[PDB]
């Protein structure tokens, strides 16, 4: 529990530009993300609910990452596991990194595979585009106010 401690103390005291962390009320073992989507990209404007979940034993076994949002991505599967292997600062900065470079290997959410594969093959321009605009839309819905003060601000 001390590491955590320290990093999460860190973290609050060094608040990111594109990710607000809080620990989950009801839950010690689970820190509440939301990760903006990065700019330049399909997920423009995201703000994304996301769980960690620190296991018993941690620094021993991986926290585990599961989105709250809907997310589309072909390395994250329908339930939002995103099985972290692949690529806490820095893990949230690289899930960030991933968003716009799927990985081809792991095709955990097939739909949304096809769908790239699709957009890269010119088979398809508009789906895979349009159906994370969705998730972003959906996203800010789903977004207190509050929350979305603490992003585009903490951008200057």
């Amino acid at each position: 529990s001390r590491f955590l401690i320290a990093e999460y103390r860190h973290l609050i005291e060094n608040p990111s530009e594109n990710f607000k962390i809080s620990v989950n009320e009801k839950d010690m073992t689970e820190w509440d993300v939301i990760l903006r989507g990065p700019p330049d990209t399909f997920y423009e404007g995201g703000l994304f609910k996301a769980k960690i979940a620190f296991p018993p034993e941690y620094p021993y076994a991986p926290p585990r990452l599961t989105f709250t949002s809907e997310m589309w991505h072909p390395n994250i599967y329908s339930d939002g596991k995103l099985c972290i292997s692949i690529l806490i600062d820095t893990i949230l900065l690289s899930v960030i990194s991933l968003l716009n470079e799927p990985n081809p290997d792991s095709p955990a959410n097939v739909d949304a595979a096809k769908s790239y594969r699709k957009l890269l093959y010119k088979e398809d321009l508009e789906s895979y585009p349009m159906e994370v605009k969705r998730t972003v839309k959906k996203s800010l819905d789903e977004c207190s106010p509050e929350d979305i003060e603490y992003f585009k601000n903490a951008a200057s």
